[PDB]
């Protein structure tokens, strides 16, 4: 009975140290992961999606712009 | 004496086996978050409101040029 | 031989509690970490660097127009 509780004894001591470790291991696979006050949440920022898209808008209007002044510089030449 | 010791060792084996459980879980709540090698930094990414203010930047600028168009095609129509 | 078992008894007991201790703290340790659901990969999102070279474009083309705008307003002065 008394050298039952002592393979026990083994048997718990065993996993309690290869449960520390395990703490161990999850700690640095702990530290790699980023924090929430130092990333940004998908409310706070844009996607290069929604980037693309917005930018698009002003290559638009760039492009209505430039298309403008072609017509003017033409006007004027043959004013001249 | 025994007896006591032995109720001790179900004690501390039912705890074990509660722990590893509680250490199961916690390696797939890691799983599911960011690695900062994959996540941005705030100070590596716009926020929203920060992209915002510099598309309006641009958008005034569009605006002074389109009222300045519209106003030289008038000149150029009054020439002509 | 029996009290010597108690005494590791204590001992096991002691590093159950520390182990369920720093099990408590890991948990916390988790909730301030960002969820890949919650955050931007790189891939998703540009960086402030790839933001200020697309801005820079705009402000170029931009200046180039508005150096053509003041060119024509000055050909029609002398037109006038």
């Amino acid at each position: 009975g008394m050298k039952q509780i002592e393979m026990k004894i083994e048997e718990i001591l065993s996993k309690i140290y290869h449960i520390e470790n395990e703490i161990a291991r999850i700690k640095k696979l702990i530290n790699l992961k980023a924090n929430k006050a130092d990333a940004y949440t998908k409310d706070q920022a844009y996607t290069k999606t929604e980037i693309n898209s917005q930018m698009k808008q002003i290559e638009w209007k760039i492009e209505e712009i430039l298309s403008k002044i072609y017509h003017i510089e033409n006007e004027i030449a043959r004013i001249k």
